[PDB]
DNA sequence: TGCAAAAAACGCATATTCTCTATGCAAAAAACGCATTAATACGAGAATTTTGTAGCTACTTATACAAAATTCAGGAAAATTTTTCTGTATAATGGGAGCTGTCACGGATGCA
């Protein structure tokens, strides 16, 4: 699922995530800008393949 | 249902008399004295005699040297267990395991 999401300012954000019963986790996100990275288990790239 | 009143009983006249209060008799206890005998205790004699005191004597022990006949502490072997070291030869060629929902604060850096 995914986290509805909210800033310093009001203009707000996008962001995605996936865990099954067990096991890693698929997390996406919105920089701003319809643009996307995909984080797993790393939390240390702000990587979007 | 008021008594006046009669006869027999129930009350003022003595015999009887009979429990009754009253002294001399008498018989055996008792206790006192004549007293007698025996026993409880004083007198003398010398006999046992135990206790109290001295010296001798036998037992008991105070003490001075020490290796008795026995105990023990190390010392140095084994005895067996155990410990540390060294060695055994086909190929084998990049590691899993949670962190991802906390709120707020204080610097400390990076990033244009």
């Amino acid at each position: 699922y995914y986290k509805s999401e909210i800033d310093k300012n009001g203009r707000r954000t996008y962001s995605a995530s996936l865990i099954p019963n067990r096991g890693a986790w698929l997390k996406f996100e919105t920089d701003r800008n319809d643009l996307v990275w995909v984080r797993i288990d790393k939390t240390r790239k702000l990587s979007a393949q």
